[PDB]
């Protein structure tokens, strides 16, 4: 019996418990440490089904109805025994449940981040301490579906699942369950999972510049001005906003080369250009795609996609009460300025982004190239956990001096 333990309670949670404990040969356990989530949700389903609908490719709705064996708060219960462990929650949800699993998880575990963001592995490491050379760490690009609840605790649709997913490993001294045929399982028919090649690769493609990149390509130097509607997302950005893309971009493979020259045999060669990305993903969306540009503002899959907007005097202005800023610049940007910091590598276009994104929410995390602001403690980035060094990124061994 494969035992699997799933983290959180949200949408992801929901699609997840229930396709997995519809797998034979599965025992599914539901954690969540949301207040009493847990007794909230065993409340809802009673003695009914998960009930998971797909909406296939076809345009059927296939209907999946399952009951994970328990969902609990207890961290004892659901963490003891299990092979895999699997997080599927917002990042800054995630350093609970590392402390929750800390004392029940064994050395054959696999941790796996669905998704992970960045910073995963050395927020585990950090506070599993000496055991996360032990489990296996797997981080996923994002998650394997678009899905959204229905009715809380019993009911999540399914609105479509990815093809092609990869996912990278870091492997323990421990003999885990394999890492993705057991996932695969789970997961069904799609998406078909692959292994990235390092962990770092996954780490910066994220492309966590992204959408703190178009936010700040429409609302830059922003006079105060409203508009009449809200304005296009992706596929309302300027020539400027392009060229702030592939800077970063050409910013994420200096951090890659610096790597693979201070530390042979990290294979990072897999990080690839934003424009080569989605000339190779979304080939069958784009009607123009001679440049990143067009790549982006003629992607039929970014169609009637808007900014965030709120009401104000004489139109709307940009909300950024957004998961968009406050979670891909604590959970990602700064992950990787911290990477790039130890790599010694300069990114100037990723700096003016951070700088300007953190004071529209409130935060400070970079302070004059210095990871010195006053919610770093809040970040992923590995300066914060003690790793100061390339080889304590990848490894997760400090050096202590003699003699
Ligand atoms: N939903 C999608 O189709 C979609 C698509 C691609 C990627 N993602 C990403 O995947 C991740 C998970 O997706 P999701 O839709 O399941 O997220 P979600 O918004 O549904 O997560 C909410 C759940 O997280 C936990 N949680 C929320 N706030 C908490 C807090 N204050 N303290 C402790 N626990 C808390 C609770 O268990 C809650 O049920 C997100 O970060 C999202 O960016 C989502
Ligand atoms: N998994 C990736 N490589 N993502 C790259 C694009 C990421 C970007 N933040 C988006 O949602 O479009």
């Amino acid at each position: 019996t494969v035992k699997v333990c799933v983290c959180g309670g949200g949408n992801g949670a929901h699609t997840l418990s229930g396709l997995a404990a519809s797998r034979d040969g599965v025992e599914v356990r539901v954690l969540t440490l949301f207040a009493d989530e847990a007794e909230r949700w065993t409340k809802a389903l009673g003695a009914d089904e998960l009930t998971v609908i797909v909406n296939e490719k076809d345009g059927t709705q296939t209907e999946v109805k399952s009951r994970p064996k328990v969902i609990t708060k207890d961290p004892e219960i659901a963490i003891s025994g299990a092979d895999v462990v699997i997080l599927t929650v917002p990042a800054f949800a995630h350093e609970g449940y590392f402390q929750a699993m800390a004392p029940y998880v064994q050395d054959s575990a696999l941790i796996v981040g669905l998704p992970s963001q960045a910073g995963f592995e050395f927020q585990c490491r950090d506070i599993l301490g000496d055991k996360a050379a032990a489990v296996s760490m797997m981080s996923f690009e994002t998650l394997p579906w678009a899905c959204r609840i229905k009715e809380f605790g019993r009911k999540v649709e399914v609105l479509g699942t990815k093809s092609v997913l990869a996912a990278s490993l870091i492997k323990g001294t421990a003999k885990t369950v394999d890492p993705l045929s057991t996932l695969q399982m789970l997961h069904g028919a799609e998406p078909v999972f692959r292994l990235a090649k390092h962990f770092l690769e996954m780490l910066i493609m994220s492309y966590s510049f992204v959408h703190p990149a178009i936010l700040f390509g429409r609302w830059g130097s922003w006079d105060g001005k409203p508009v009449p509607e809200a304005p296009l997302f992706y596929q309302g950005i300027d020539q400027a906003t392009a060229d702030m893309l592939t800077a970063c971009s050409n910013e994420c493979k200096d951090v890659a080369n610096a790597i693979m020259a201070a530390c042979p045999g990290n294979d990072l060669s897999d990080v690839k250009d934003i424009y080569q990305w989605y000339l190779e993903y979304y080939h069958e969306d784009i009607q123009d795609d001679h440049d990143l540009y067009h790549a982006i503002t003629t992607n039929k899959s970014y169609k009637g996609l808007v900014h965030p907007v709120k009401a104000v005097d004489g139109g709307v202005a940009p909300d950024f009460g957004n998961r968009y800023l406050t979670e891909d610049i604590p959970m990602g940007m700064i992950v990787f300025k911290g990477v790039a910091i130890a790599a010694g590598v300069a990114i100037p276009s990723n700096d003016k982004l951070i700088m300007w994104a953190q004071e529209k929410i409130g935060k400070e995390y970079l302070v004059d190239g210095a990871l010195t602001g006053k919610d770093v403690a809040t970040t992923r980035c590995p300066q914060r956990y003690g790793f100061n060094t390339l080889d304590a990124i990848l490894t997760g061994k400090k050096h202590h001096h003699h003699h």
